[PDB]
């Protein structure tokens, strides 16, 4: 049997003499060198198994995607979510909430058309807030955050924020805030030793008093929504948990219970609003670094979209470039460098090694986005990568960036309509352009951790005529 090869690990410490000084996803690059694609790890005292390569990431949670269906937990945000909550949850309890949400959100705009819709309206919007701006060096930062909240809060809290709203700017600020402090190098230096640490000061302690605020939030809108539900009616997605919520009260047992309400929309809230934001936030900035990679796209949007008419879904078919450019932006990117973590459900076989039941697994996504086996010059914004020959839109079996499995995003659908919608609507009527030169763009994450935070910059917002 035996767990996968890795350095031998000190007590309590685990492997921390083997890391990388740069932080957790240097060190699992730096260890498969040594042991190569699978092999294992002791973070401190708990032993994870890290999975490179475009291969070992799906022979695990593709091949084998209920062994590997188990989410694991991430050191600085558990002691809010516990458990609960949608994305952390495991077990029945997880598919519970999962489906629920899936449903729940996928009926009530989500699945496609009715959420299409919502968005060009709210690309409208940002278009003209954008033409406000006449063009002064701005910060995209907040504003983009901004347009993929509302398209999230309309599932879930049903309405929608003006983008000077001070209550919804402080929510976006305060998500995006956490999210660097989520991705900081003492949320690793905690995942290792936070048993260790969490009795003494640090940030892990900020990013509690962050997401309390959120959750506030989140709870006092559950109380305006419970004395305003009409049952003959919900409204978005909270009234349909309330609905159950109060209907189900005779099983103790029944996984919708408040602590899931809060912590569910906390996840549906954080996450809808955050990486789409990120990805569109990395990919402009790119945009700057390739001003030619610019041009076509604007072109593709003129000979197909035309310029008479807001970008509708569709087009993304009759756009193979734009399609690849985003593709890149979303490769390049590499939000989430290594996943939200895993754990096996039970003691699975892997390529000749036990893992143990409850063993957590990290699936060192960003090494198959940049995987060399699959991607030809992988560090190199390439929107080849995704065509043939004949130019068209073309498959990579190295593109999971939402991941893979039972676990995989999921929101992947409106996150790829919400960045296509976004990305042509703002390029079809504004033309990005910055004070630094293409060659001097860093795109240089800011932050590195179990988030890869873009750099902060300025771009101003050219109106096209
Ligand atoms: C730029 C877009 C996005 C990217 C790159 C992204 C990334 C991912 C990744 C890498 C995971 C972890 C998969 C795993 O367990 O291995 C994930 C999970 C998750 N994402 Fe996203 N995401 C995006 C947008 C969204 C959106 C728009 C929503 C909200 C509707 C969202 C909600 C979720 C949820 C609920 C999970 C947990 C799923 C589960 O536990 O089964 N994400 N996403
Ligand atoms: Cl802690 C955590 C992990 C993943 C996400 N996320 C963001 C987008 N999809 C998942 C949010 C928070």
């Amino acid at each position: 049997g035996k767990l996968p090869p890795g350095p031998s690990p000190l007590p309590v410490l685990g492997n921390l003499l083997q890391m990388d000084r740069k932080g957790l996803l240097r060190s699992f690059l730096r260890l498969r060198e040594k042991y190569g694609d699978v092999f294992t790890v002791y973070l401190g005292s708990r032993p994870v198994v890290v999975l490179c390569g475009t291969d070992a990431i799906r022979e695990a949670l593709v091949d084998q995607a209920e062994a590997f269906s188990g989410r694991g937990k991430i050191a600085v945000v558990d002691p809010i979510f516990q458990g609960y909550g949608v994305i952390f949850a495991n077990g029945e309890r997880w598919r519970a909430l999962r489906r629920f949400s899936l449903a729940t959100m996928r009926d009530f705009g989500m699945g496609k058309r009715s959420v299409e819709e919502r968005i060009q309206e709210e690309a409208r919007c940002l278009v003209e807030e954008l033409r406000k701006s006449k063009g002064a060096l701005l910060d995209n930062t907040l504003l983009f955050h901004s347009i993929t909240s509302n398209i999230i809060c309309s599932i879930v809290f049903g309405k929608r924020f003006d983008y000077k709203d001070p209550v919804f700017l402080r929510l976006l600020d305060l998500f995006f805030q956490s999210f660097s402090l989520i991705s900081s190098f003492s949320s690793q230096v905690f995942e290792l030793f936070s048993g260790f640490l969490k009795y003494f000061p640090g940030t892990h302690r900020q990013i509690y008093r962050n997401l309390q605020e959120i959750n506030t939030f989140i709870g006092q809108s559950v109380e305006k929504h419970r004395a305003t539900l009409d049952p003959s009616n919900p409204r978005d997605f909270i009234d349909v948990y309330l609905l159950r919520m109060e209907k189900d009260k005779s099983d103790p047992s029944s996984e919708f219970h408040h602590q899931n309400l809060i912590l569910t929309v906390l996840s549906l809230f954080f996450a809808g609003t955050e990486t789409t934001s990120t990805t569109l936030r990395y990919g402009f900035l790119l945009m700057l670094k390739y001003p030619h990679v610019t041009e076509r796209v604007q072109k593709e949007i003129e000979q197909v979209i035309g310029s008479h008419r807001p970008p509708a879904l569709d087009d993304r078919a009759k756009m193979p470039y734009t399609d690849a450019v985003i593709h890149e932006i979303q490769r390049l990117g590499d939000l989430i460098p290594f996943g939200v973590p895993h754990t096996v459900t039970k003691d699975t076989q892997f390529r000749g090694y036990v893992i143990p039941k409850n063993t957590e697994v990290f699936p060192v996504l960003s090494s198959a986005l940049h995987d060399p086996r699959y991607f030809e010059t992988p560090n190199t914004f390439n929107p080849g990568h995704f065509l043939d020959a004949n130019g068209a839109l073309k498959r990579n079996e190295g593109f999971m960036p939402f991941s893979l499995g039972k676990r995989i995003c999921l929101g992947e659908g409106i996150a790829r309509t919400e960045l296509f919608l976004f990305f042509t609507t703002i390029l079809q009527n504004f033309s990005i352009a910055s004070p630094v030169p293409p060659e001097d763009i860093d795109l240089t994450p800011r932050e590195s951790g179990v988030g890869n935070v873009p750099p902060s910059y300025q771009i101003r917002f050219l109106a096209r005529h």
